């Protein structure tokens, strides 16, 4: 797990659950936020990609 701040805004990257895909009738993808807060809620992990998949 890690969190993501900001270094150029100090600011937490929060999971934002607003719709970027508005005009879609279904949206797909959830615009990210800053949360001033440092809320630990949201765990931005890292996985590794396959090498074949590079």
């Amino acid at each position: 797990y890690v969190r993501l701040r900001h270094l150029c805004t100090n600011t937490w990257i929060q999971s934002t659950n607003v719709p970027i895909d508005i005009e879609e009738e279904r949206p797909i993808r959830l615009m990210l936020g800053t949360c001033p807060t440092k809320e630990d809620k949201e765990a931005f992990a890292i996985v590794s990609v396959p090498v074949s998949e590079i």
